[PDB]
């Protein structure tokens, strides 16, 4: 379970960073 | 594209509370 | 709409990062 969370939290993250460049890309138009 | 983002960030909203759930678990776990 | 999904945004944001500072520190725990 714990490498399980380990690995989920990084994904959110990254998915997180993709999510608020697509939105400062979105802002943009 | 507007709707597609407010799906996603509601979809990790989702995913962030279920973890944070999680944590909260195993901090009682590795405490008691 | 727009500044409703950039406060979602951050607010996703900033759970990530205390998340990821959560799991550090249970990590050394465990």
């Amino acid at each position: 379970r714990m490498k399980q969370l380990e690995d989920k939290v990084e994904e959110l993250l990254s998915k997180a960073y993709h999510l608020e460049n697509e939105v400062a890309r979105l802002k943009k138009l």
